[PDB]
This record gives C-alpha cells, sequence and structure tokens, in this order.
RNA sequence: GGUUGGCGUAGGCUACAGAGAAGCCAACC
C-alpha cells in the first residue's frame, strides 16, 4: 500500500530531527528514543498538535492555531483526500466542507494548493471560532467562507444558482461510547492505538454512527442532485462501505466510486457519487 | 468469487480519531 501518487509525503516521511532543529516550538515536544533518534509520543495531544502545525508551516506556508480539546488532523491523511478530490473533479472550482473542524484543514489545503473556493460549515462554537481565525490569519477569507450551522447537512440556507464542484466530509465515525472507546474487540488484550482521539462530541459521534450520518448525506443529495457535481464522504470503518454503496444503488444513483486512503497502519476509505452524465469516474483500487 | 470460524497492529516501526485495517490460516459453497 502507498499514499496517493501525488502526496508529497509518499516515500518522504518528515525528518523530526530537522524539524526540531529549525522549530523550537516543535523541539519542546520531542523525545529522544534509545537509538538516540528524535521521536514523538503520538498519544500526547501537545506533540501531535506540534507536528501538524509544524508540517503545515514548513511544507505549506500555513500558520494554524488549534485547541487540544478538538480533533488534531493529521496532514498525510487529509492530503490523500484532497488529491482524490482533484481526481474526481478533473483538476474556478467551488467546494463544500461539511464539518470543517477547528483547523479548517480541507479548505486551507484546497485553497492553497489549487485556489479552490470553499463553503466550510461547522456546528461547534469552539471549532467555528478557531476555523474562522485560521482562515483570517492565512489571508484566505476571499476563498473560504466559514459558516455556523445548526446541523451537519447539505440542506443549508447558504445554498441558489451556483453549481458546486464537490463536497467533502469527515463524518463522525462512532454511534456510541463503547465505539468511541474502541473496546469492541474479540480479545481484551488487543494492542491499543499509537494515536489519541481528542475530538469533540460533534466531531466523533453521531446518531447511528457514520452509517446513518452518510445515509442522511445521500438523502440530501437526492434533493440537490445536479446542484453539486460530485458528492463525497470519508469512511472511518471498512464495514460502512458495502451498506452505503447498496443504499446508493437502491436509490438509483448512477455513478458511484470509492477509494482507500493509505498512510501508516490506519487505513481510511471514501465514497463518491454523481448524478451528472458528463463526468469521468475514477477507478477504485484494484482487486 | 462468496460465506462462516480462527489469527492479526503494545509504536527497540514516523503516527494518521486504529478501521479487528493491511494481511495470514482453515473449512464449506
Amino acid at each position: 500500500k502507498s499514499m496517493h501518487a501525488r502526496n508529497r509525503y509518499k516515500d518522504k516521511p518528515p525528518d523530526f530531527a530537522y524539524l526540531a532543529s529549525k522549530y523550537p516550538d516543535f523541539k519542546q515536544h520531542v523525545q529522544i528514543n534509545l537509538n538516540g533518534r528524535v521521536s514523538l509520543n503520538f498519544k500526547d495531544p501537545e506533540a501531535v498538535r506540534a507536528l501538524t502545525c509544524t508540517l503545515l508551516r514548513e511544507d505549506f506556508g500555513l500558520s494554524i492555531d488549534i485547541p487540544l480539546e478538538r480533533l488534531i488532523p493529521t496532514v498525510p491523511l487529509r492530503l490523500n483526500y484532497i488529491h482524490w478530490v482533484e481526481d474526481l473533479i478533473g483538476h474556478l472550482r467551488r467546494g463544500i466542507d461539511i464539518g470543517t473542524g477547528a483547523s479548517c484543514i480541507y479548505p486551507l489545503l484546497g485553497a492553497t494548493l489549487n485556489g479552490w473556493y470553499f463553503l466550510a460549515t461547522e456546528v461547534d462554537d469552539m471549532c467555528f471560532n478557531y476555523a474562522k481565525k485560521n482562515v483570517e490569519q492565512n489571508n484566505l477569507s476571499d476563498l473560504i467562507k466559514v459558516v455556523k450551522v445548526p446541523q451537519k447537512t447539505l440542506l443549508m440556507d447558504a445554498l441558489s444558482e451556483i453549481i458546486y464542484d464537490f463536497c467533502m466530509c469527515n463524518p463522525p465515525f462512532f454511534a456510541n461510547q463503547l465505539e468511541a472507546k474502541g473496546v469492541n474487540s474479540r480479545n481484551p488484550r488487543r494492542p491499543p492505538p499509537s494515536s489519541v482521539n481528542t475530538g469533540g462530541i460533534t466531531e466523533i459521534m453521531a446518531e447511528g454512527g457514520e452509517l446513518e450520518f452518510v445515509k442522511r448525506i445521500i438523502h440530501d443529495s437526492l434533493q440537490l442532485k445536479k446542484r453539486l457535481r460530485w458528492y463525497s464522504c470519508m469512511l472511518g470503518k471498512k464495514c460502512s462501505l458495502a451498506p452505503l454503496k447498496e443504499e446508493l444503488r437502491i436509490q438509483g444513483v448512477p455513478k458511484v466510486t470509492y477509494t482507500e486512503f493509505c498512510q501508516g497502519r490506519t487505513m481510511r476509505w471514501a465514497l463518491a457519487w454523481s448524478f451528472y452524465d458528463d463526468v469521468t469516474v475514477p477507478s477504485p483500487p484494484s482487486k
């Protein structure tokens, strides 16, 4: 497995020792392992925040501030999704980010890399305030409009004649507290993750989990149809993909595809669909 | 191709909300 072919971290992992020598705010959070190598404890929210903020500055020229009480996005995963959206839409382009988080990372990356315009929505006060500040401090307010909404949905007032090229979304993966704790395992001694989940409740849980959340997005798409060229959603769980493709098929959606986002050990998936007859459909990963 | 059971990440491996994932084994259709 490999990251997306255009992902700048493919076969080029960041050099933590180089980053620590150049960025004192990163060096503050590193550890030295028993090989004498600069390393990170990815279970420490401050360390992973420092890494993400430092990568965005050094590699993308973006300065962001984010809280420890909300999700800390990881750059290679988010880039894998941006590059897949480039493939979908055939890369002025306009997108919608549903639930943009405190980092506003998808709009910041898309506007910086490709000059895309974004409508970026958020339901959480803390995430909304940080997202607005991160857009403003990177001088991207002309390209990115951050809006506070009551629900994560495509059926918004901010939408009437502008046709969007795409939507993207990181849906809340989990339906309940046992799922969010990761304890639904065959064996109690299953190794724990190397990461930590700092997400807020509206970032990580939803009624019915990502399966029911994405079904609601699908039913929103059945009302909007051609208002957006491509609909897309990340999936945190492999077992969500088949039931969601079958929901699209039962509802008669003509064009459907999917992909895998590969980075580290944690895989993510994503689903995309369209009602247009013109668009080319990117192939899913080979069998 | 599929279904079911078993195994599978403790970072002396640079993560990616670990998805029991990537994989591996057996058996049955």
